[PDB]
């Protein structure tokens, strides 16, 4: 622990408690002195100080009293799904069951029923036929007790059976009511005023098609009409509805849904219940992309023979199919076609009759989208890429997401086991298959092989044996997993390539689950920090105990309409008035909450010290609620990105969090004392957030002095057949005679990857913009997971990336001029480069496409520096001739070298190299002399700035755009017609009375040293306390 303080991190009084405490999973002081209590609830009972711990004690106790009641009558121990199903329940909570298909749905909700049932409530089950109503009612008469009051309506009933379940209801002598959609449909009303605890359905399309059905199931649970019309109004004008606090509703429980709810009543359950009906899009997958370069029907037949059985064959057009299904019919093929006869073709498909079966490619195509039967489907074959037809012109382009559905019918989750599939591709057209490998790894992150690469034996071997472990009845190992990152768009990523079944509205935060082979994975976003300093209280919200420093944090609240953030705790925003806050207490609550739930929690914010420390915070206030947390480092935003990251999970790296207490100590008591100087003087306040601030603004005042001083002559000298020369002072002659010329060969080596200092002056200075935007571009192209971590100090390259390059130039043909190159061997990170082989026309096309479209054309042009930038880097040697030319202007001997020819290609592919023209020994002829000055010494620009920061060890990649930006906020600079950066008057004063009294403490000496230290701490090289104390007796001289 970093022995911090919390003012909401008891889980006890709500209150303040400590940071070790917290760790340790204990309330504060206040609540329980005792530091190794025998048990937390019954010390908190005996000091007679128990006010919210009893909430997870009677929480425990319900789920472990729920999971022993099923296991004692099912005999199994709750699945991983259940779990997460039966703490739910507990806990009074309505949700959809997002998993996949199985007997373990309708077995829970009948086992959840039974014990409402023990405790005296009553449930309802709803099912789309009568037959599952009486396969149920049999279920629960065998295993119910006796006592239990079990009814059911349905059709084929007994004359005495019907009227016995009416007079039950009537009477309220009943406790679970078993009957049909069709008793829904039907009896809207006499259901609509009675409330029940519970209620099952395990069709959601038959509610679906009623939006009068949709409103029974909300009456049903205890909902008001005046609520409804408040709701559908809110909805229907296309906002989201607040529920009055007071309303006590029903448990809804769907099973599962084939999630087409087109209209807005679905969405009722979301604003009422806290619960999205699921659009299940599920995305595990386990498919071998094969290309196969020809048409050859030979090796169509050859393939075939090697796969004998569950293959489907898709064909671009219908004509083609007929000519396959006629070709393979002569040939001694079981085969079977879908474009006439679809239903008798594919039941004999599913029993066996037929080993091959034929359809054309639809987006939507029943054979491409509408079957679903792993176990018999195991291999789809292309005969033809599939393709669209792209605006007005003829163009044509692939169809990637009918890709993506014909193929992934031979893979999804079956049986808790996820099979394998094979999908092979015949396409004579190498651009069109290109064409599609890019785009599915857009999508899928998922390569295409070549045919020379395939072990078909191997492959069929793989499938065969998946299937086998799928069909025997399999020991569970699911698992309830919770991601936590602190970026909203960050989590948009994520529910691409996890894929958002439903989606939850947990008080201020939504968190999104989705299938996976490992269980269910629950993940949220923060929308950034939860906590920050104390504005108030010892020194600048520091406290001093035991001759230590307690740094004492509190929630963060952000102004949903001025933006405005503060830490006090307060109902309006204290600039505008506004109660639309966006209050990060709530936040916590909501986190705390979900912890209870779920099994295992990791913790994925930023790889960096800021990112390190908001990890601790979330940490240490979850603990005192689960055990299980655990934090992992994403680099990239993708699947491999993900998988990287869980494979190195590790705790919390309590050294990058003292690194990030001390930087913000020392911007916190170096800007308050500061800014409280110039307060006096110049009446505005906050006029300084930090050493670094000064610094910089010292730069640009003083550059103004020396830039004058630095002014020498030049004279510009245009030479026919020849550039142009620039030469000092005032030159006569109008000749220039060359003397000496030499020609010799080099081997150019290339520029190394960008770093966060690099890229941001390299970017800013071409595309015309300032660090801030580029720094803002940078990190969205990380955050939705096309570039590497963008906070980097390291040109470390690792063999992934290089991977990549030799992906890329494979492809393009120019596998020869690669050459990989892991650049620095230190750096915590690598440097800013691609995550996957795409370069930015390819992105471009994809955009004006619409395959992508959240990307701008700035983000587009960033990217593509990027991409040029780390391929450079990744290729080999360029070969060039240059000229060391000699020449005498007035008596003056001047060298000149520039490169005119270039033997052999390399990195100049993506970074342009300029040749000039061939010189020779003669004298040549000056056509035009422009005289003009230009001073030796130039004006910073923003993009030197950043890199003046670096050279001279100021500033970090964290701060480098921030530091430049600040300085235009406060007026301190502006920028004239060329870009360049130029101190204000008020800004000039205001670095005057710095530099004339404080200049021991913004002098860049001081300021350099601080940083080492700084960086000391994060490697854990200087102590934590110490620092603190060099930055007390710094700021205490001032103080006074
Ligand atoms: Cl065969
Ligand atoms: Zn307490
Ligand atoms: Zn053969
Ligand atoms: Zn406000």
């Amino acid at each position: 622990a970093v022995n911090s303080k919390y003012h909401h991190s008891c889980i006890n009084c709500g209150g303040l408690n400590t940071d070790e405490r917290n760790e340790r999973g204990l309330p504060c002081e206040v609540c329980l002195p005792e530091d190794s209590p025998s048990d937390i609830y019954r010390a908190l009972l005996e000091r007679k100080t128990l006010k919210e711990y009893r909430f997870y004690h009677e929480f425990w106790n319900e789920y472990e009293d729920f999971r022993s009641f099923f296991k004692k009558k099912f005999g199994k121990d709750l699945t991983g799904y259940q779990r997460l199903w039966a703490k739910r329940i507990v806990q009074g909570k309505s949700f959809t069951m997002v998993a996949p298909t199985g007997v373990g749905k309708t077995t829970f909700g009948m086992m959840t029923a039974l014990w409402l049932a023990r405790k005296g409530k009553k449930s309802a089950l709803v099912f789309p036929t009568v037959t599952l109503v009486k396969q149920t009612l049999e279920r629960l008469q065998k295993l119910a007790d006796e006592k239990v009051k079990i009814f059911g309506f349905y059709s084929s009933m007994k004359k005495e059976e019907k009227e016995k379940f009416e007079k039950s209801f009537e009477e309220d002598d009943y406790h679970i009511l078993v009957f049909s959609t069709q008793f829904v449909s039907k009896n809207r009303e006499k259901l609509s005023q009675k409330r029940f605890d519970f209620v099952f359905v395990d069709d959601v399309d038959a509610v679906l098609k009623a939006s009068r059905n949709i409103d029974t199931l909300l009456m049903m649970v205890g909902i008001p009409e005046e609520i409804i019309r408040k709701a559908f109004s809110t909805i229907k004008q296309g906002k989201i509805y607040e529920r009055p606090k007071n309303l006590k509703p029903g448990i809804l429980v769907v099973s599962s849904a084939t999630a087409k709810p087109r209209g807005i009543r679905p969405l009722l359950f979301r604003d009422l219940l806290n619960f999205t009906v699921g659009r299940l899009v599920s995305v595990a997958r386990n498919i071998t992309h094969v290309r196969i370069s020809s048409r050859s029907k030979e090796k169509l037949v050859e393939l075939l023979e090697i796969f004998r059985d569950g293959i489907l064959i898709f064909a671009q057009t219908e004509e083609e199919g007929k000519e396959l299904y006629e070709y393979l019919k002569r040939f001694k093929f079981n085969v079977g076609e879908t474009w006439s006869e679809f239903e008798k073709n594919f039941e004999d498909f599913k029993v066996g009759k037929i080993n091959i079966l034929i359809g054309v490619q639809a987006y939507y195509g029943k054979l491409t989208r509408g079957v679903d039967l792993p176990e018999r489907i195991k291999y789809v074959i292309f005969w033809g890429t599939p393709s669209m037809r792209f605006s007005l012109e003829e163009l044509i382009i692939p169809d990637v997401y009918t890709y993506i559905q014909a193929s992934g019918r031979s893979s999804r989750i079956l049986n808790g086991v996820l099979v394998k599939g094979v999908s092979v591709i015949f396409e004579e057209d190498e651009e069109i298959f290109e064409s599609l490998k890019t785009r599915l790894l857009l999508i899928a992150e998922e390569e295409i092989i070549e045919e020379a690469e395939a072990n078909w034996k191997e492959l069929v071997h793989e499938v065969e044996e998946s299937r086998r472990r799928s069909e025997r009845e399999l020991t569970d190992t699911s698992r309830s997993l919770l991601i936590i990152v602190e970026s909203p768009t960050k989590a948009e990523t994520l529910s691409r390539f996890l894929g958002r079944a439903s989606s939850r509205k947990e008080r201020n935060i939504i968190v999104h689950e989705a299938v996976t082979g490992e269980g269910v994975i629950l993940f949220t976003a923060t929308r950034g920090h939860v906590y920050d300093l104390v504005t108030k209280g010892g020194i600048h919200g520091v406290e001093e105990e035991n001759g230590k420093f307690v740094p004492v944090y509190n929630s963060l609240k952000r102004c949903r309409d001025c933006g405005y953030q503060f830490t006090e705790d307060r109902d309006e925003c204290p600039v505008c008035s506004s109660k639309n806050i966006d209050d990060k207490t709530e936040t916590l609550r909501a986190l705390r909450e979900i912890s209870l739930e779920a099994d295992e929690i990791l913790v994925a914010t930023d790889p960096d010290v800021e990112g390190e420390k908001i990890s601790w915070d979330v940490t240490q206030y979850l603990l005192p609620s689960t055990r299980s947390l655990r934090r992992i480092e994403m680099h990239e935003i993708t699947r491999y990105g993900f998988k990287k990251a869980r494979e190195s999970v590790r705790f919390v790296d309590f050294n990058l969090v003292k690194a990030q207490i001390v930087r913000r100590v020392q911007d916190r008591w170096i800007g308050f004392e500061l800014s409280g100087k110039l307060q006096k003087r110049f009446g505005r306040s906050n006029l300084s957030a930090g050493r670094v601030q000064s610094t910089v603004l010292g730069w640009i005042v003083e550059r103004e002095e020396e830039y004058k001083k630095s002014e020498k002559d030049f004279t510009l000298l245009v030479l026919e057949n020849g550039v142009n020369l620039e030469v000092e002072g005032k030159i006569a002659d109008d000749v220039v005679t060359v003397v000496e010329l030499q020609e010799a060969e080099e081997e150019k080596n290339p520029l190394p990857p960008y770093t966060t200092s690099s890229a941001l002056s390299e970017i800013s200075q071409k595309l015309r913009l300032g660090v801030q935007e580029v720094m803002d571009i940078l990190q969205d192209l990380f955050e939705k997971g096309f570039i590497t971590y963008h906070r980097t100090d390291s040109t470390r390259i690792s063999l992934e990336g290089q991977n990549v390059a030799r992906t890329y130039l494979r492809k393009i043909g120019k596998e020869d001029i690669f050459m990989g190159r892991s650049w620095s061997t230190e750096g915590a990170h690598e440097a800013i480069r691609p995550v996957k082989p795409i370069d930015a026309r390819e992105l471009e096309e994809m955009i004006e496409e619409g395959l992508i479209a959240d990307l701008t054309k700035k983000h587009l042009r960033v990217y593509e520096l990027i991409f040029n930038r780390f391929l450079a880097s990744q290729s080999a040697a360029v070969k060039v001739k240059k000229q060391i030319v000699t020449v005498d202007v007035d008596g003056k001997r001047m060298g000149i070298e520039q490169i005119v020819e270039i033997l052999r290609d390399g990195w100049n592919l993506f970074v342009p190299l300029t040749v000039s023209p061939r010189f020779e020994h003669r004298t040549y002829k000056i056509k035009e002399k422009k005289f003009y000055k230009k001073h030796t010494v130039p004006l910073f620009t923003q993009a030197s700035i950043v890199e003046e920061m670096k050279k001279r060890g100021i500033g970090r990649p964290s701060t480098y755009a921030k530091i430049v930006e600040v300085l235009f906020r406060r007026g301190y600079v502006y920028e004239d017609k060329y870009k360049r950066v130029r101190p204000t008057r008020f800004g000039v004063m205001v670095y005057s009375y710095l530099k004339e009294r404080y200049e021991k403490y913004v002098t860049e000496e001081t300021t350099r040293r601080l940083e080492e230290i700084m960086d000391k701490v994060e490697r854990g090289e200087e102590d934590y306390q110490a620092t603190l104390r060099l930055l007390y007796e710094e700021i205490k001289s001032l103080m006074e």
